[PDB]
């Protein structure tokens, strides 16, 4: 049973079918659908005019243009706005009213695209094993990233936020248009991972996004992480104008010439885990965020909600704050954990800081093992980048639910051999793969484990698209997973042995160090 040509705002869109032979089975496939018109440097995404005749849906199409990881040259255009789509089928007929589940690329705001990395001919945001072993719909899409997508100023000259109302655009078009592919419009569910989390969080935030979304997802990042909001765009954008040859004086004037810029220079106007570091990011404008992440959480009250976060996702970061936690050879002073914790300083003066020191030291006196020291090292990192700010959102969430449930997990699972002992575990993005199936679509390059991890994450992720309840729905689980509530902050916690002790309480509600 195929859909054939399926008629959009656009015009007709034809894709392509696989049957997926497991038998019986197959899906369709849309790649380079617009969802909006080509994308003008540093101004609002726009509609598209539409087109003639059918559309080929064939091909992914360029990312956003960004930098490379060399950061010295550039790849994708600025004619990005393309999403992509993936609708699993059967012979009973061709599948309607199914879950939509629309995935947001992490990244930090700087590169990322809807096709991801790519693994031997396989991608890494390819919703064809998420479509097909949850029975839903997936939706992929470009959104611009770096200084074209959130270049700023802090005033209406250059509001910001290019890449977030880009978001919005996908979510619209999906919402406006789905039902044609089989897809239930009030069903969409959101997903992403980083950046991608703290987008999907951001847009469960914005009034814009008024009668969109059902649910969302945010896997290791939320609107309250410190690396989500810039606090002075002002800063960033003059840094970049003279860079790419403009004045600094009149905002008005700076943005003119950084308007009309080669798109490419402004790309390229600065290097780039220091949290320090990443800038180009979304920005309290008064309009999409009409406020502080904190204060927006009223409007998520009906979208069920579904965030959780790695155990060792901070690591990564912390090996490049403080390199000497992996050697070892060397060690990590107290003046080194004490300069870290003062660069998070959010309340600067010797008090906060020293306060946060003794606080995550508490038992460094008792046990002053370089392997508690760096255990420190990294946890800090981890509660500070992302899961304060998720226990926060989570308590903020609960806290302002009518009909919204909100649920919170922990990824545990380790993909590889632990390099470094008992510091087992998952990285950061290290969830992406279960999530999409990779251990499905390239059993060879992994383990049997691998795959059982896989099939719980999908089986949960689209259980909850599905009833809002990631323990209903087309798909079984090894676990009960029990909605986060006030009177008990309960998490579940995933990998491979998973059973009733899988869920666990005791998530903070009070935090000492942060907020």
């Amino acid at each position: 049973a195929k859909l054939g040509a399926v008629y959009t705002e656009g015009g007709f869109v034809e894709g392509v079918n696989k049957k997926l032979g497991l038998l019986g089975d197959s899906v369709d496939i849309f790649k380079g659908i617009p969802f909006a018109a080509p994308t003008k440097a540093l101004e609002n995404p726009q509609p598209h005019p539409g087109w003639q005749g059918t559309l080929k849906a064939k091909n992914f199409k360029k990312r956003c243009l960004q930098a490379t990881i060399t950061q010295d040259s550039t790849y994708g255009d600025e004619d990005c706005l393309y999403l992509n789509i993936w609708v699993p089928q059967g012979r009973k007929q061709v599948s309607r009213d199914l879950p939509v589940m629309i995935w947001i690329y992490g990244g930090a705001f700087l590169m990322g695209s809807g096709h991801g990395a790519n693994f031997l001919n396989n991608y890494l945001y390819d919703g064809e094993e998420i479509a097909t072993r949850g029975n839903v719909i997936v939706v992929t899409f470009n959104y611009r990233v770096g200084p074209l997508g959130f270049l700023s100023t802090g005033d209406a000259n250059l509001p910001g936020n290019y890449g977030l109302r880009d978001q919005h655009m996908a979510i619209a078009w999906v919402k406006r248009n789905i039902a044609a592919f089989g897809g239930d419009p009030n069903n969409i569910t959101l997903f992403g991972e980083s950046a991608g989390g703290a987008s999907v969080s951001l847009q469960t935030l914005s009034p814009y996004n008024k009668g969109l979304i059902r649910r969302a997802i945010s896997q290791s990042g939320v609107a309250l992480s410190p690396w989500v909001i810039q606090k002075n765009p002002l800063f960033w954008a003059k840094k970049v104008a003279e860079k790419v040859g403009c004045p600094v004086g009149d905002a008005a004037r700076m943005a003119q010439c950084l308007k009309v810029t080669d798109p490419r220079a402004l790309t390229l106007a600065y290097k780039v885990p220091m949290l320090h570091y990443v800038g180009f990011v979304p920005v309290i404008d008064g309009d999409f965020i009409p406020a502080d992440p904190i204060n927006l959480y009223a409007n998520a009250a009906d979208i069920d909600y579904i965030a959780g976060t790695n155990n060792m996702d901070g690591h990564i970061f912390a090996s490049i704050d403080m390199p000497r936690i992996n050697k070892g050879n060397k060690k990590v002073t107290e003046e080194d954990f004490y300069k870290l914790v003062s660069e998070f300083t959010i309340t600067k003066g010797l008090r906060g800081a020293k306060t946060t020191f003794d606080v995550y030291t508490e038992s460094w006196a008792q046990d002053p093992s370089q392997e508690n020291k760096k255990k420190t090292v990294v946890d800090f990192e981890t509660d500070v980048l992302f899961l304060v700010p998720t226990e926060i959102a989570l308590a903020q969430h609960r806290a302002n639910a009518k009909s919204a449930k909100t649920y919170a997990y922990l990824f545990s699972h380790p993909s590889r051999m632990p390099v470094y002992p008992k510091w087992v575990g998952a990285d950061h993005a290290d969830d992406i793969q279960y999530v999409f199936g990779k251990p499905f679509a390239t059993p060879t390059g992994y383990r049997p484990q691998d795959r059982t991890v896989s099939k719980a994450m999908i089986a949960y992720w689209t259980n909850f698209a599905k009833t809002g309840d990631p323990n209903m729905g087309d798909s079984a689980v090894p676990t009960h997973w029990e909605p986060y509530t006030t009177e008990n902050s309960g998490y579940l916690e995933i990998t491979k042995k998973m059973g009733s002790s899988s869920m666990k309480r005791s998530l903070r509600t009070n935090f000492p160090g942060i907020h």
